[PDB]
């Protein structure tokens, strides 16, 4: 028994054949992936899906009179159908992009261009932010002038309730709220409708890299102004990113990008743009890529993704629980039922690369060291660190076709590691 | 014999073995592949070895980590080398975006910020360009302050030598010009070095989305400072293009988008940026759609990239002259031998898309129908019109895998619907 309570042993064992790099083996152990929050592992069937596509339905798409173009852009269309469905949105707010990066950059720069986003307005982000939902607002104020302020994370990287009802004392009318739905490094799953409500005037952004991968969305619950996310987190294709935004927002929107497609009538001095979804896709997308992200999500609500949704809490709570027994790693972020998908840490005495290498060359394990993409949240670490702190840390992060098996491997590895350095 | 001065009857039928959709068949007919300019069809060794990549070899790039991710690190830098040996460039001046319009979005945004195209200047265009190379232009010129300018196409379409001077006695010093290499309605190759010789002090911006599926580029020997690609339209994958710039000038440009790995230093309130050419790769890229576009670029080494380019000309100008046979077609573009690839056309008394119809249903025959993403080209071309142009045309357009056969199945549609259509 694999030691599941959402999964049978048949359906578990289905599950991990659909992934052929589990076969991988490192020095004779088997891959232990656990660097899912880095991007996830790829399924045969939806990646056979894809080839069959581009071999034999593939043309450019839109416009479309001949045979291929037709069957391309109605398999397009259908994967826009799908991600609205999955999200709970209407197929014009979704719009099609190269990831969640590229979605966060589009609305800072649309924002200040349609005049949303002005000189002296402020956007309100979090500590804890990745550089894809930090660097673009604090880059771009010194070109559009707008400020940037911050939600405070705790000495262990928590964003508490209080932290949030506190922020809108000092910042009480942000133009613009952007935040994970969950961190990278802490695993904290955010209050959505709390902050949704907080500042309920806002333009609220939620960066869902790591949230849409394993949690339910509906956007009209969250009632978000915005969400991204992006296709390679949730076993899908690389290049391919979602922006979902409320119909009536995305129509008052300046596009980001121009080109083909996004316009209705050109002259050499003026232009005018689409209708919706349309407008905010210029030229060529990742046609396939969009196709292949329809039939990852048709993947998931085959197995079912509440069942996904489940099997991924309960190895979270197993990770996190045997991470806190051991008596010489030091555990970021709330120890509390927030905390989801992965667990960023330290070995007392041991160097991050170290603790990632060894994982990797004697046990077959993928873990990563380092800042994850939240330079300045290391420095919050810092402050609460009891140990030398490395200004990095080891992360392993679950997923799917992961099990109780592979975190008691994680385990045994770090064991190792604390008596190789003495 | 399939009447190639280039390939012999073994090696060309090698290379239709490597195209599936050349198998399928509409209402009975073989598919004849004949809208190349929109995207090309793909290989199926290239697309297996994607698959290999995607299901054995995958992980998140650029951090030696664990044994996948440098796996895949590797692989995608070898990609970008073989990207810059195939343009005579170094690798740290190749790009990785998702398409050419991203690339020229890229250009315009870029040259703003960083004070390069400013209030007083000018950028220089053409008549023909398609809407990637022309809308960003316009519709950021009405935020950033810039004058656009353009070389006039006469009234088939064409762009003279005569043309390209005249311009430069009104415009003899444009900051910018921005042109493209072969236009994809009039299938005229420009004369770059004619026009880097005559704006010899003006950033040059050459959009290759038409002419780098085709024919050799050096851009040392070109000496242009930016050029831009699709890969979908040189049998790659969707989601990938390329954007080369000179050393000299990539290192002073602002970067575009902003996030992850483009950073060097990031703080609450500040930020550094990383070496070339990841100052310009914001967060997680195509990254399989760059290691195929490294396999598309092998295999058309294997077949020969000079082959490549003799066999495209073989057939445009066969079928160029075949073309000009038919009394009842009016062409469009140069009749000379800059025309290259495509032929846009009308057939007298029958409106476009019923022509591309017509010759899908009964000849299985793909041609695209519409504007071409070029409005003001098609404003052009109805001055010079002899019948009722209906603004917008019929475009044929050949590549690798099509024959002098092809071309024949598409001449008997066309005197069909003369004959009986009428
Ligand atoms: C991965 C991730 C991003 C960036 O995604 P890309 O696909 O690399 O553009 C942003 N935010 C969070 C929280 C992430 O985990
Ligand atoms: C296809 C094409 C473009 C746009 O390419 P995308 O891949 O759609 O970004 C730009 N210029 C020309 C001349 C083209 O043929």
């Amino acid at each position: 028994h694999m030691r599941s309570t959402v999964f049978s042993d048949e359906e578990f064992s289905n599950i991990l054949n659909d992934f052929p790099a589990l076969k991988r083996n490192i020095n004779g152990k088997r891959l232990v992936y656990l660097d899912n929050a880095a991007s996830t592992l790829k399924c045969k069937s939806v990646i056979e899906k894809m080839t069959d596509f581009y071999l034999y339905h593939y043309s450019n798409i839109h416009r479309a009179v001949h045979t291929l173009a037709s069957e391309a852009t109605v398999a397009y269309e259908q994967a826009r159908e799908k991600v609205a469905n999955f999200l709970n949105a209407s197929s014009e707010e979704i719009i099609f992009t190269s990831g969640t990066t590229m979605g966060i950059n589009f609305l800072v720069n649309s924002l200040a261009k349609s005049g949303i986003l002005k000189t002296e307005d402020t956007v309100l982000i979090s500590q804890v932010e990745h550089h894809a939902n930090l660097v673009p607002w604090v880059r771009l104020s010194k070109f559009y002038g707008f400020k940037v302020a911050y939600i405070t994370a705790d000495e262990k990287g928590v964003i508490t309730n209080e932290s949030i009802l506190k922020t809108k004392e000092s910042i009480p009318n942000p133009k613009v709220v952007s935040i994970t739905g969950q961190s990278n490094v802490t695993g904290q799953e955010m209050p959505i409708e709390l902050i949704r409500e907080t500042f309920k005037n806002a333009t609220l952004i939620v960066d869902g890299a790591q949230l849409v991968p394993h949690k339910k969305v509906d956007v009209k619950k969250l009632d978000v102004d915005f969400l991204v996310f992006s296709g390679h987190k949730i076993l899908g294709p690389t290049g391919i990113g979602v922006l979902y935004g409320k119909k009536a927002l995305l129509e008052q929107l300046e596009p980001f990008l121009y080109g083909g497609e996004m316009i209705d009538k050109v002259t050499f001095e003026d232009v005018t743009f689409n209708v919706l979804p349309y407008r905010f896709e210029a030229g060529t997308q990742h046609i396939t890529g969009a196709v292949g992200l329809g039939y990852t999500i048709d993947y998931l609500e085959s197995i079912g993704f509440e069942k996904v949704e489940k099997h991924v809490e309960e190895l979270s709570n197993y990770l996190l629980e045997k991470m806190m027994e051991l008596d010489f790693v030091e555990v970021y972020g709330p120890i509390d039922s927030s905390h989801k998908s992965l667990v960023s840490f330290n070995v007392k005495g041991v160097h991050p690369h170290d603790v990632s290498h060894i994982l990797d060359e004697n046990f077959g394990v993928a873990t990563r060291s380092g800042h994850h993409c939240a330079q300045p949240l290391m420095g919050v670490l810092a402050k609460g660190s009891k140990i030398d702190f490395p200004n990095s840390t080891v992360r392993a992060s679950v997923y799917l076709y992961n099990t109780k098996e592979d975190i008691d491997v994680l385990i045994e590895g770090l064991k190792y590691i604390r008596r190789w350095f003495e």
